[PDB]
């Protein structure tokens, strides 16, 4: 089944978590036929600024997710920094989310691989599609049995990114593939000492992922997206999800058929 | 109204013409939702080397279109490099299409528009797609009523190119938009003498291309696409041609209830 | 010798070719080592806005640049941008200059090469270092004998371009290579209608291109560029002509020694 | 006083470390108008693959380099990949790098930053560089009072990067700054499971960077490149140091006038 990853991009509280999880839930409720796992930050660990929010701790962030794990049955995801979170946070994490900008650091990728966990790795902006198979090679070598690469947008010029969408088949020969919606069409470092975004394109690229062929689509999601104390310009009110989910299976459903085999 | 934009690179010979030109036309009794057009270019005034294959010349070209063209009822577009051959090209395209270099060249886009013709500009590898709004400002003040706005890539290091496809709901905002398929894939110099191509990309990015949204699809083909003389490795298989067809069709059914509005 | 081909961008009016013919006149009595070449153009033919300055015609334009050639003795080079304007062109222009956009349009360097003239081709900002080789290829076919080849930047994303320092060494295998120290700082399209640029990089660049190792220099001057009336921000006031002209010969005179031998 | 950080590239043997520390420790004695440190990684963190080579180990490694800075009297810098590095390393080390993946995890430019000891941040691939001033200040809010920026080129495509020389005048404004002569001409992941380079264009790019203005150099050297365990494609001959530092100090000395005030 399709995947759906999703939730505010960082824990600002455990309110705002079990607010999304409740409407995750009731997605997964109508969306029988999607396997949806609930995602946040326990810490933004690169932000632009010193100034910015990271987040209220390791320790409190796998509290706040595991509350929502037990109270809505939901399954798990956040990221890791250092090699030493890797066991803690297999603790509640389902699939352990790799940075980025650490897509390359053997030993968060090990240390993952270790837990015994499933691993999502973002696919860093530096790095060309074909590239990932070593990537894989690493995690497969460590251990790791349920492998993800996601793509969230190539370097363009300074302060931009594009998403060369023939990355999409080429990754897919090593591992399942995730379109990150959210972080495709966000600015890097656009807004000063913060990052922008353009929300306009985030549905329209979604359909573009799911017509080539993926195996899901990542979508950060906030009450108030304005209010997000992190990438505040990409997430997606909570009320549109609904929506994109449903066009999603309908564009898949009638795409599927033409998916290239191997 | 889908437009598909279709026909051989170049205007190698009147039994390619032909051959292909009749194809299209049985296409076009089949899919009578769709607009079909002809193309083919006359003369290839911009390839790498010096020893590659231009063309039989203008006049040769007019004549071999116009024969399609009273044959096949087919409509006609074919592109102009010089000021000079806007009038005599005019006498048998329909949409007189514009080099990608050339799209800033003023009295090429002037001369066309006068004409009376529809015009179709292609976007520059270089030229960024809130750009796109000069060019159609210039067609209008040409008196062109009918203009189109292809995406064909964007310079993506070297001998690369890359489809942003946040350019089509840009580009949607001041006039119709064409996906080119075939050269959206294609490597600039890929091959030193020549340019290279990569026709495994061509397929899913169609669907990526109608999944978001635009008015029509421009596809180059040939019988036997390995000994076309020129864009070989773009060219896509004449038999293929009516899967490709019915694909977007299908997908663009789907989709089309989720384009945004402009 | 070094050459540096200076000069206001547009013919605004004689007037103005004859002033800044007056500067230039001047440090080429003063640089006697320096090779001097007067440099404007009678029509911007791809400028952004069809309501942007381009000239004053072909006419006044070759007649304003032999004012200053039969009255200050300078050489003179301009650009032409259809096949028609090569032989009456040449007939002022002692070096023929290819526009950027324009540099693999066959015919219009076959024009410029039967003129008997020098030809300069402005790299496209879509061309890799290695694919200008055929550039020359043509040129030679078409009967040229001094041939150039000018760095004026490279597509880095949208609305800008970065130089690929790279590109000197490999160009000069087969061509004499000029840098473009005005226009690779500029912003494509940077002014929504108009371009933009940065001043402030020009000749830190400038420094870096005779480093490196290239046969000249090309740097547009007006007494006032704030008052240009194309490309206006990238305009060198006439009076820092001299200076930067003396720093290029002493950082030439060192480094020379260390250009790399082809 | 110019900084030339210089040494091979990994810590492969104590036996490596001493003999290019004789070479340094001659050239500090040759140019004493210039300030060497030597540098040597003890552990490849990012390699491509999970079969290269990556070091001896930090207790190994910052032996090694104490043996080379007791010996020879040198300054001595290494970078670190995990914050509970920065402390053992600071042992030793005179400056602490920061790798070009990891410029933005807060947690180890702090970490780093807390020694008391400079701190060296290379430019990410992905950054811009107005990027930088967030990066300055997180490590002035750290502690740090010694701050260098690394020039080592960005992403430019796939596979290859480009070194933007509009940077060292604009990082200037915050840091003191370093270009890397070595990994700016490094194509990432080229070899397929390891990475290329032109070392052909390393000594152009150098002049290049003293000619625009910068603080120091960084090259890595090794006896025999060909043989070393990372980067090979890239290490300079030992042999070649001495000429090229010359060729740096009578660049810069004519060039230094011409530094525009920050
Ligand atoms: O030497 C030249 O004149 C010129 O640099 C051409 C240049 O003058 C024009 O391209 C000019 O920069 C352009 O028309 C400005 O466009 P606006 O966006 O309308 O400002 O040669 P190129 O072919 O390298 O661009
Ligand atoms: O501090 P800024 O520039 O907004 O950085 C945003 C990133 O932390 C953010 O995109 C993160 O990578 C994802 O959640
Ligand atoms: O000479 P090559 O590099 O193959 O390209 C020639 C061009 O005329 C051709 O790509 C054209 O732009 C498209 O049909
Ligand atoms: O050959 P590979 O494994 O790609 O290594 C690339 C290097 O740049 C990386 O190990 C590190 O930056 C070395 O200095």
């Amino acid at each position: 089944k399709f995947l759906v990853i999703a939730g505010p991009n960082a824990i600002e509280s455990e309110e705002l978590l079990l607010k999304v999880g409740e409407e995750i839930k009731r997605l997964s409720e109508k969306f029988k036929e999607v396997e949806f796992v609930f995602k946040s930050s326990f810490d933004k660990a690169n932000r632009s600024s010193i100034h910015s929010f990271r987040g209220h701790g390791l320790e409190y962030g796998v509290k706040a997710l595991r509350k929502v794990k037990e109270e809505f049955g939901l399954k798990i995801t956040t990221d890791i920094h250092e090699s030493w979170q890797a066991e803690p946070v297999a603790e509640v994490a389902d699939i352990i989310q790799i940075p980025a900008f650490l897509c390359r650091q053997t030993d968060l990728l090990l240390a993952a691989a270790k837990t015994g966990r499933a691993v999502n790795v973002k696919k860093g902006q530096f790095l060309a599609p074909w590239d990932t198979k070593n990537v894989v090679e690493k995690l497969k070598f460590g251990g790791a049995k349920e492998i993800y690469l996601t793509e969230r947008g190539t370097t363009f010029g300074y302060n931009n990114l594009v998403v060369d969408f023939r990355s999409l088949p080429i990754m897919k020969q090593w591992a399942k593939v995730i379109y990150d919606a959210t972080h495709s069409v966000q600015l890097p470092g656009g807004l000063g000492d913060k990052s922008g975004g353009m929300r306009e394109f985030i549905f329209p690229l979604i359909r573009a992922a799911v017509a080539v062929g993926c195996d899901g689509v990542f979508m950060e999601t906030h009450p108030e997206p304005e209010k997000a104390l992190s990438d505040a310009p990409t997430a997606l009110p909570l009320s549109q999800l609904e929506g994109i989910i449903e066009a999603i299976l309908e564009i898949r459903e009638v795409a599927s058929k033409y998916y290239e085999t191997i």
